[PDB]
């Protein structure tokens, strides 16, 4: 679409606002693995090798669609992105030293505080008006995943179906493993990033502090608004009415005292978007 | 409601200063507890399973009302524009012979103390209003204690969950919110600010985790902290109340017999400027 | 002598690629194409008690765009900004890393050591190749032969007698290359040129150590701006853009005996240019 | 005071320079302890427990009085505007051959010293009056030595709460407010700026701290600090005095033989400018 | 000199540009040290107590003299203006076969050496005349070897103070100056930038200390150091010599034998922007 003028005057703007909640893998706090709902499954050095990697063990991007009032119900018009309040909630959770099944930090013989979550951070957050474009890699291209039908997550070589013989192009950059985000808990992190080759009408910002040990390093605040014009002062303008939230949080790992295994740790993000009315021309 | 004009000429400013102590779980200098005023009592790995979780061990945020000079008596409100807000006693952080606490050393050395070190908490607010809260819950299942009168609220006095139900507050139960209307209540690890209310507050909040970090603190006069939103407006206080709100644990402290540990919290300092502002009832 | 700005139709244009990382296995083909985007394992003597191999040593990736042809006035194309991304940063939270040291005690399950220790990152756009400087943490590191060869060692270009060499580990004004190849330069020996790259913007920074963790951010919302402090961006000859990139995000740890490969991601980057005019 | 204008012209500015020493507690290079003049005195985690803590254990504030020219020799005040300030001695902290230090390698070996590192604390303060003072302990009930005269001056010195009340000083006692007015005599540890006050001082401060951090500093000549307020305003010398204050906590020492700590300061120059201003 | 007006001019302008090598402490390519060219000699921790420090133990200061285009064949003096500047090849300290180096893992494992890390001591200087020095010593009774002709000169060298009187030097010693007037000769340990002075050059630093500290290094083309005063005054270069002056210490390495440590430098780029500039003497 051609893009016009900012259209004026009383209700040319609106404010949407949700949560998504985190998709670590247990994505439900139903089931026989509730207990762990905004967890990971346990994750062990060889999964992926002396056995398959499971859904539930691997964190997921979150997403949804939010439905805006319709328009075009003189001039063509679509909602447009322009800013956003997004915070990371519960952060203070994060300082407990009591947690469940958690490594003691403490010599033999202690009766010290459990190992807090520490380690990965990977904070992401998008708003588009349409789904986010991500492109597919793998650390490890023979890593064994996991097979169900229906899929419970998606892998870059779904899409690609590269032999065998071609995986390891999944260590680079195979243009063919493209994806939209189009479902809530299904896009693993490890494997799919947004694409900066396409994404012309989203934006996202996302952070990455690695490491197992890494203190997770967090701010909160209602005070800081997003800006999500562009260049030429163009938000993303919102396709059938529809705006596009996305995020991923993880926030560290917690420690099983019995192995020293791993599950990641993610939270909730609120999401505060303020469009306006733009007319554009077909 | 609708906001109008900014109120211009003499006594159209005010300022109002206050401290607010932390309370880190023994909240008082008086009784059995009192040495350890501004600390947490001691927590260990199974605390909330093995036994029941108690307030003392709950890291909680302070906060208070301030009364403003009454207006009304042009509609009128107090609008806080401005403010100064200070840890004090970050100098007291540099002590390597604390009380109690695991010698830095190896076997049969005379080091100094672990000094206070690992997660830091700091978070701020100002409003015109109490400061919105949302409830979660690091481990759904944690069992607290109940004291009389009770010393803390938690999450699902509010979300009245079943059993079965409580691990939803792992994530975002909606009807896990409440008001700062208590100081030294509402536990830091089981309420957030709540970023879909807080309309008529400001708050400001930093995290760095884990148990071996160094605490990163600055201290100035130097600084002010603008409260204005995006239109030029500041909260407006409500009753002629303005209300401010701080968590700050600074660290904890290694109990050298067991290694378990005890948060440590500071007080803050706010100065608060405030201008008259004409709003439409 | 550059000239003003054309103004009108069809005065920009965009550029969009990926450069694959170059760790040192450079290509998903032959034995070790399991470990593409990844060097070859490294221990200590490695250079000292055998000949370092080209596979062990991460290089620069770069590439030559070919503009839309140009040609009242003369013009080139003048590289005004771009954005770049370094893509599948996700994939450095994973834990179940093939081959890697296990995170925990004898006797543990625990995950694995992730991807952590020197970060080196640098994006480079210019209207040629970018000119390097050479130079040796140790001069006389022994490096292995081959034809074709497999990568250029500033010793190559400098020609010092090995009682020289010594100075290549200071700053010896004759080790001076441009980066023509992908996969070819290596990262331990070349560095960008400050005395040269006139029609070239650089960009780089470096977190050592091998226990660091990786600090990363992705956005598609920052712009690189590339015009220099007269308003003038890299002019591109022959109608070629030219872009340069290294992105080491750390090692992984091998728990067999705890030596190392390199983790490279591609970088993505878009250039935006408009038509300038020129004189000559 | 209610302030007016800026007065101009010639003589209406003038500039102060000047050093302040570190007090870490031993303040003098005479003495039994002169050796370890810019260190504290050695620190053991029982000290202030089993034994009373010395006041040359305790790092103190540097503080001077500066007389500025007289005015009003027959309403002008001088205000402070801008100042440089500098850590001196900053590539001192690279020894890796401290004294009496820790060796950095296994049993065995013959490593370096263990350098200065873990808990730094920098502020320095100018302003037209003594900076503002308010008390704190960590541990209320610490056992501080008596001198005669002091050496030293306590928060309970001046608040004077019995023994069953003193734990109030772990929190905020109003009653625990002094005035910077006496070099190497306030300790860090139980003294910070006083944000209720200082009024007409401007402090900046920050803290890093544990043991094994390592010091972060900056030095340059090229950064001035603006003293001014909201209202272009800078501190008032009333009496004609300027007062600067500084604590630079360094880093500690480890003594090898028992791994006690002794805090490292450096010293802290100030320039200082100055002009006139009207006051009613 | 009063300062008065940039002159134009098409002749009004011009562009040095000159390498400063590391002086780590073995400052020639030549010799029997030759092999550690832009390193230290080892260093341990009783060097100076047990023994003498020697001058090649001790990282030193770069500077260099550049004679500009004579000036005054109305009266005229070379203004810097501006400079870029680059540390050069901080892509080799990714080298992890560092020759002589400490295995990072296990006995009986085969690791990488540990790279070059710790602490990094960065400082550039740009003046119409030698940069000042003011002295200290972290240590005033560390023994100095004594080479003839000298190889370096020790702050007790000026101020030529008694031994009873040298802890002095641990605080400030005003008689403890000097002009960084020789290459490879002021040890960065004993010399730091005299802000006292230095009103005619500009020095910007950073340090970051330790032993085990990632070396945290950027470079660019990109950046553009300005080196005019609050007056929009550059430094005026006397005698038409413009001084530049470099310390870059980017870590240490480990030696696996006994765990001794050498210091590395790196080369540092300087391209210095110079304009006419009138004068009144
Ligand atoms: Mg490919
Ligand atoms: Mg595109
Ligand atoms: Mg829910
Ligand atoms: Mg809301
Ligand atoms: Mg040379
Ligand atoms: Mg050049
Ligand atoms: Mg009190
Ligand atoms: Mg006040
Ligand atoms: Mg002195
Ligand atoms: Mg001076």
């Amino acid at each position: 679409v051609e893009v016009l003028n900012i259209i004026t005057g009383p209700d040319s703007t609106t404010e949407i606002e949700l949560y998504l909640e985190p998709r670590m893998g247990i994505n439900s706090p139903t089931g026989d693995k509730k207990e762990w709902y905004g967890y990971s499954e346990v994750i062990h050095h060889a999964d992926g090798y002396d056995n398959n990697l499971l859904s539930i063990q691997m964190p997921q991007y979150s997403c949804a669609r939010v439905q805006l009032p319709m328009l075009n119900t003189d001039t063509l018009m679509m909602w447009e992105a322009v800013s956003c309040k997004t915070e990371i909630v519960g952060i203070g959770s994060l300082i407990s030293v009591h947690l469940l099944e958690a490594k003691m930090a403490a010599k033999e013989g202690g009766d010290g505080p459990s190992q807090p979550i520490e380690g990965m951070n990977y904070h992401m957050f998008a708003v588009g008006g349409e789904p986010l474009d991500l492109q597919g890699i793998e650390s490890n291209a023979l890593t064994k995943y996991a097979s169900a039908i229906p899929p419970k997550t998606i892998h870059p070589n779904d899409i690609a179906k590269l032999a065998e013989e071609e995986k390891p192009q999944l260590q680079g950059l195979v243009p063919k493993a493209k994806a939209r985000l189009d479902k809530d808990g299904f896009y693993p992190i490890e494997e799919w990033s947004p694409d900066p080759s396409r994404n012309e009408n989203s934006r996202y910002f996302g952070s990455f502090v690695g490491g197992l040990n890494t203190p997770p390093n967090l701010q909160f605040t209602n005070a800081v608004t997003t800006v999500l014009l562009d260049e030429n002062g163009v938000g993303p303008l919102c396709k059938g009415d529809g705006l596009f939230v996305s995020a991923a949080d993880i926030c560290g790992v917690m420690v099983k005292a019995d192995n020293e295994a791993i599950r990641y740790r993610g939270l909730p993000r609120y999401f505060k978007v303020t469009l306006r009315k733009r007319a554009v021309k077909n």
